[PDB]
């Protein structure tokens, strides 16, 4: 019986011993751009229709969170300029549930500073983060502190563990946890050591791409994933692509094909290693179709 049917827990049917990097996981790109109602700016900042839990129950795993400092204690969920209306306390207290719920699930969180703070903040963004957040006690036992690079499933059971996408950082785990923190490079498919060089990303995040190129960038990373065997590897691609204005042109318009188109793809190719895919409107289902997070969870043994 295949995993996609029991997609609140696949992590725990796998074995404990390999590297969240081996894992195929599905993510959500812009993870709480859920709550936007407005017609116009759902267009091009609204990225998802499901909440928090619900994205988990349907399997997503790596949640892309993008913040900004409101206040010198707290980090509001952000597409950009526009607020998703809810804290980062939202989304942590949503995974602290779900954890406890399934215990063998393990969550990969990015973190990420994707507007200006408030005129009232004396912090940066990366402190309020990390001493407000990572090691506030209401959340003690539910990040990852270790102080391995690659951890193992085994390790990370139960607890979030830090994408670290603000740059330099004092948190000691997570991917990309040090004083360099990661290396973005805008619009592109690039490499870069993360972790002091334990680790090599490998992103691929056209996002200003039109159709064609971004069905073809997301492919070509994703056969390279297909041939590597390497656990030192991290492999993370968005399906996800910047709207145009108008609607037509909508996030949703194209998600509701490239990601199915992609996911005709990885169950074409049987199971085999598919890294990190972060997409649009995960959950999202279209008769006739097939749905890329399940195809995602099925290409894991
Ligand atoms: O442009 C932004 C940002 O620069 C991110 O790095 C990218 O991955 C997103 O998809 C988004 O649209």
């Amino acid at each position: 019986d295949s995993l996609s049917k029991s997609p609140e827990n696949w992590m725990s049917k796998l074995d404990d011993g390999k590297h969240l990097t081996e894992i195929n996981i599905p993510g959500s790109h812009d993870s709480g751009s859920f709550t936007l109602k407005d017609p116009v700016k759902s267009v091009w900042a609204k990225t998802q229709d499901k909440d928090y839990l619900t994205q988990m129950k349907s399997g997503v795993r790596f949640f892309d969170i993008r913040g900004r400092a409101s206040a010198d204690n707290m980090i509001s969920v952000h597409h950009g300029m526009v607020y998703l209306h809810h804290e980062l306390g939202k989304f942590l207290d949503d995974a602290k549930y779900y954890l406890s719920a399934y215990p063998n699930e393990t969550i990969v969180m990015s973190m990420k500073k994707d507007y200006d703070s408030d005129s009232k903040v004396t912090k940066t963004f990366e402190e309020i983060f990390r001493e407000y957040y990572y090691n506030n006690p209401q959340y003690q036992n539910l990040f990852y502190t270790g102080s391995n690079a690659n951890p193992t499933l085994k390790e990370t059971k139960g607890k979030i563990v830090l994408f670290n996408r603000m740059g330099g950082t004092y948190i000691k785990s997570g991917y990309g946890a040090d004083t360099s923190g990661i290396q973005w490079a805008d619009n592109a498919t690039f490499e870069t050591k993360i972790n002091n060089g334990s680790l090599n990303l490998k992103v691929q995040d056209e996002y200003k791409d039109y159709y064609d190129k971004k069905v073809e960038a997301v492919k070509n990373l994703l056969a390279k994933a297909k041939t590597d065997s390497n656990k030192d590897n991290v492999y993370v691609n968005f399906l996800s692509v910047a709207s145009g204005g108008s609607a037509f042109n909508s996030t949703y318009n194209y998600a509701s094909h490239i990601n199915p188109e992609i996911a005709k793809t990885i169950k074409a190719n049987g199971k085999a290693r598919t890294g990190w895919l972060i997409v649009d409107y995960a959950g999202y289902t279209w008769p006739g179709y097939d749905d890329i997070v399940s195809e995602i969870i099925d290409s894991n043994k």
